[PDB]
């Protein structure tokens, strides 16, 4: 395996050590593989379902709940008899959870699909080699090549190793790298080396990239590197060495567990040191079981109490709804986990082409010298219309129409366009409109010549798709085209030999059309065309050249520049070596500047506007181009990246600026810059892992599979949805219209679904802090259960789930975006909201033991044990003759039971309104703002009913129906919340700061 590049076809021969006639001996390829392996991608990490089903349980919380689950398993296989028969139920349904969660979580897995894996898709299964135990070709298995041995490729075949070309068997070699590189058009490859030794694929022209596929010829070449060494292995890596972060949302989930863990435990040793004085009891065993089974199922309860075991039901469903709130908004959200991740994006680095711009390029501006006449000089500028790729539009000299025939200059610019561009138009009836078939700004010069027709050549009378490339086919059969010497980035630019065909045309016959970068080929420009005639190039006409064409690519027009020109005595064409880009450039020379072309490539529409959106949201955008960095902030300024007057010394980089600069500076510029010009791959991963040292939350865009490295990096990486299918599945979301402004719509949509999504997770947490400190009491004074496991259960799952839900349906903010980004760290429930719902749940936990006692002593249907140990109710069979002149059964009574469960679900739908507003009161933020809320408190409370009837159920939960004067008292014990907390609001809403 090599850098083969740079290398010559025989210094390769000669390191591998192999025959390009006989390829690889039987031997050598024994040999070679057990050095370098097969030639594949890792094997895929092994994962079962006992490791997948272990990891649902692995889980703090779930366990405590699986423990529970066991404990009651237990103590439920100690019931009377017939005395219960239900008493299965509560173990089984904790299962049911954990069983559910478990199934649910594998599930995911399962559909889930790896980025990694999609690569395997560029692999072809098999190769085609030439090996010494065989005269002719051989198809093996991809997998089975190795770094050294012979292999020719042809048209359809998918390239299976990094190939270094020995010698083409065709005319011409094409490629396709789009995936690789990012270039839609298929390459031409050549033998000879590149000198360069660190240099990127693009510029690797005597290279075969593993993956690609091959669009016309046939070729031999012999294998540089193979697997995990060739360009895409090494994509391969960066991937698999990268790792992901949780949620915030997710780490505070996590956060969050191991505390309540720590809290419960705390309690437990506080509830024992309370009921301490047992230590000083009579010793004998008057009921050692029954006080253990008591605490024991106190410790079950006290479980299914302080964990939310409906909350991820939730936030999964609120995502779910958002997500497809946003695919109707072309947000396509592959993890629904980053809705909120994306809420937080703190800056946005976007390509700029298919996204920030339209890439429908066109021309707009032309200009042919006019006169030179020594120091003096006069240009010809003229402007096109239309911006479509369609063939309707007029030339204009200050705003006035114009025949583009009557200037000769104008003539031979028009041909040059037509003759060195490969592109073209084509017309689809079907939709009715003009397609670009070649590459964008070449397919422009198309429609730039048909709205220009030099020779009035008459087409009114024609249909719309004989239309599309009628005038450059008139100069298309004028000369003949002999051959093209291809773009390449050393010289920039292309050129064209052309034969005059037909006789009486003879003379000045051979000629050669070039169109590049201005200054590339202006500085090879030794005359100027003046019509028909022609001058040499002089030093004042340079000036005046080179001025226009910064006008026109710095100016608010922000136009891309093409120079054409014309060798008018081409070297003999016997003289020419036709495959070797690196004599291209010589062959360009000594020539004619005829005049420059200006197109454009038009922001969309809701760009700038969305642009402003940022500003306003306190999100840096920064953009990532391929224009020069004159030209790249002309077009931040014109977008709005940049002030129009603002200066950009150290806030626009461009690929080598930024390399020349050391780790420092190089960090540093990242936290200032916006407009990042000519970049190439590594780059972007670069740029990333920056903005993260400066603990941002980066997004950031890519189409092909070299951008998946830095995709699966950022913290939310956007693929395009034209883009690669690897692309796609490394980013976390996908937009179908490739605009920018669709990622911004898509942040706002978090910063909404976090805000909902924030307040129903401070609202079932609170009713569960709650119901704990009911359990709390209940066994800190030895009452009886005032709630039961599987009741709590329905409360959290269902009770509390509607409004839960509901809430996150709540009206927007009006500012949402004239906020700036929300920090992560920021904890759900602190200072003053602590204190709140240290307080509200000590309300309820106070309601609910109360409600249950006040039946027992005080009501009118329960047996008054007023002011007397209703506490001491586990010893009544025996001491009854003491303080128990009653039956020692009322204490299993459902009514108690009933109420605090009541109590407790009107205290928390009372809870569910307090929650529409952190701190606005009711009065001001009326409930019946949020419907949907108020629908579910009737879905609610109706389901409350219905376990209170409905036969079946009422016995499994321990519950009978209230009548209605208990009813009122349950009314009469929740409904002071809502005042408490109108109260606690007032406080943080006057005193305490806000
Ligand atoms: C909770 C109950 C109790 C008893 C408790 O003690 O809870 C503790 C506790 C741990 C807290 C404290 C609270 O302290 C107390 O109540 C003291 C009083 C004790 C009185 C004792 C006598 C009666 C909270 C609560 O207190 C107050 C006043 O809200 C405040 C905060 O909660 C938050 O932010 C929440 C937002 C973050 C947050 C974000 C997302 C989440 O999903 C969660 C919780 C859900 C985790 C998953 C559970 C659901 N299901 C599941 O896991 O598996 C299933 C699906 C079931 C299978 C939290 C936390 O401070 C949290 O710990 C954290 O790390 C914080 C800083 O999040
Ligand atoms: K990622
Ligand atoms: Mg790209």
């Amino acid at each position: 395996m090599e850098a083969a590049h740079s290398k010559s076809t025989e210094e390769c021969l000669a390191y591998f050590g192999v025959s390009e006639t006989t390829g690889l001996t039987p031997d050598q390829v024994k040999r070679h593989l057990e050095k370098y392996g097969h030639n594949e991608l890792p094997a895929e990490e092994g994962k079962s379902l006992w490791e997948l089903v272990i990891e649902q349980f692995e889980d703090l919380l779930v366990r405590i709940l699986l423990l529970a689950a066991c404990i009651s398993f237990v103590l439920a296989w100690f019931e009377e008899g017939e005395e219960t028969i239900t008493a299965f139920v509560e173990p089984f349904v904790i299962l049911l959870i954990l069983i559910a969660n478990a199934i649910v979580g594998v599930w995911q897995e399962r559909n889930a699909e790896n980025a990694i894996e999609a690569l395997k898709e560029y692999e072809p299964e098999m190769g085609k080699v030439y090996r010494a135990d065989r005269k002719s070709v051989q198809r093996i298995k991809a997998r089975d090549i190795v770094p050294g041995d012979i292999v020719e490729v042809a048209v359809g075949d998918k390239v299976p190793a990094d190939i270094r070309i020995l010698s083409i068997k065709s005319t011409t070699l094409r490629v396709d790298q789009s995936i690789l590189t990012g270039e839609s058009v298929s390459v031409i490859k050549h033998t000879e080396p590149v000198p360069d030794p660190r240099a990127v694929n693009q510029d690797k022209k005597n290279m075969l990239f593993s993956g690609t596929n091959i669009a016309a010829g046939k070729a031999l070449g012999i294998v540089a590197t193979t697997g995990v060494s060739t360009e895409i292995g090494k994509i391969r890596d960066q991937m698999a060495a990268t790792e992901q972060d949780k949620t915030p949302l997710q780490q505070k989930l996590d956060e969050f567990g191991e505390q309540l863990s720590k809290v419960i435990s705390l309690i437990c040793v506080a509830v024992w040191l309370i009921n301490i004085g047992h230590f000083n009891d009579p010793v004998h065993g008057g009921s050692w079981i029954r006080g253990a089974i008591y605490y024991f199922k106190i410790a079950v309860a006290l479980a299914v109490a302080a964990i939310p075991e409906g909350l991820p039901a939730v936030i999964t469903t609120c995502l779910a709804l958002g997500t497809r709130r946003m695919a109707k908004k072309n947000a396509i959200v592959r993890s629904l986990p980053s809705v909120e991740t994306l809420g937080c994006t703190s800056v946005i680095c976007s390509d700029k082409t298919g996204t920030l711009t339209t890439n429908q390029m066109s021309v707009c501006k032309m200009f042919i010298i006019d006169k030179v006449d020594g120091d003096f000089c006069s240009l010809n500028e003229f402007s096109i219309t239309g911006s479509t790729y369609a063939p309707e539009g007029e030339v204009l000299k200050n705003d006035k129409p114009i025949r583009s025939g009557q200037f000769d200059g104008l003539v031979e610019l028009a041909t040059i366009c037509a003759l060195c561009n490969d592109s073209s138009l084509d017309f689809n009836e079907t939709k009715g409109v003009y397609e670009k078939v070649g590459e964008a700004t070449e397919t422009a010069l198309t429609t730039l010549v048909e709205k220009m027709n030099v020779f009035n050549t008459e087409v009114r009378n024609l249909s719309k798709v004989e239309r599309a490339n009628a005038c450059n086919s008139v100069i298309r059969q004028l000369m003949k085209k002999e051959f093209t010497l291809e773009f390449s980035r050393d010289r920039k630019s292309m050129s064209v030999y052309c034969s005059p065909a037909k006789s009486s045309r003879a003379a000045v016959g051979n000629k050669m059309f070039v169109k590049g970068a201005p200054e590339g080929v202006i500085d090879r420009c030794n005359y100027v065309r003046v019509g028909t005639t022609r001058v040499p190039m002089t030093g004042p006409v340079k000036e005046k050249i080179l001025s226009v064409i910064k006008e026109w690519g710095t100016g608010r027009d922000t136009l891309r520049c093409l120079a054409l020109a014309t060798r008018d005595t081409p070297p003999k064409r016997e003289e020419m070596v036709l495959d070797d880009s690196s004599r291209f450039m010589e062959y360009e020379t000594d020539l004619t500047f005829v005049g420059v072309v200006g197109m454009l490539d038009p922001p969309r529409k809701e760009v700038m506007g969305s642009i402003q959106l940022c500003r306003d949201a306190g999100i840096r955008v920064i953009m990532i181009t391929g224009d020069n960095k004159g030209t790249a902030i002309a077009i931040c300024r014109r977008i709005g990246i940049f002030g129009e007057n603002e200066e950009v010394a150290d806030r626009a980089y461009t690929g080598r600026e930024f390399d020349d600069l050391p780790l420092a500076e190089q960090r540093e510029a990242c936290r200032r810059a916006c407009c990042f010009a000519r970049v190439e791959p590594s780059h972007k991963s670069k740029i990333v892992e920056y903005l993260q040292s400066y603990d941002e939350i980066t997004a950031m865009t890519g189409d092909g599979v070299n951008d998946a490295p830095a995709l699966k990096k950022a913290e939310i990486g956007i693929a395009m949805g034209s883009g690669t299918a690897v692309a796609k599945t490394a980013s976390e979301m996908v937009l179908a219209d490739d605009n920018f402004s669709t990622i911004v719509a898509a942040v706002e949509e978090g910063r909404a679904i976090y805000n909902n999504m924030k307040q129903f997770i401070r609202y079932l947490i609170s009713s569960n802090v709650g119901e704990v400190v009911c359990i709390f009491l209940t066994a800190a004074l030895g009452l009886p259960e005032a709630l039961i496991p599987v009741q709590l259960l329905w409360v959290n799952l269902v009770t509390d789930g509607l409004p839960a839900t509901a809430l996150g349906f709540n009206p927007p903010d009006l500012d949402i975006m004239d906020r700036p980004p929300r920090s992560p760290k920021e904890p759900l429930i602190s200072g003053w909201l602590f204190f709140r719902y240290m307080a509200i749940g000590g309300y309820v936990g106070a309601a609910t033991v109360g409600a249950a006692a006040w039946w027992f002593m005080y009501a009118e249907d329960g047996p008054g044990v007023t002011y007397h140990q209703l506490t001491h109710f586990m010893q009544c069979t025996e001491d009854h003759p003491h303080f128990e002149g009653l039956d020692c059964e009322i204490f299993e009574a459902p009514e108690p039971m009933t109420m605090a469960l009541s109590v407790l679900v009107t205290i928390e739908m009372c809870n569910a309104l307090n929650s529409l507003s952190e701190n606005q009161s009711l009065m001001r933020m009326p409930p019946w703002v949020n419907i949907w809320l108020l629908g579910s408190i009737c879905l609610s409370m109706s389901l409350h009913f219905l376990i209170l009837y409905v036969d079946p159920l009422p016995m499994i939960f321990k519950l009978k129906a209230l009548d209605l004067t208990q009813w009122l008292m349950v009314l009469k014990i929740s409904l002071p919340v809502i005042g408490l907390d109108e109260i606690l609001k007032f406080i943080a809403r006057n005193y305490l700061e806000g």
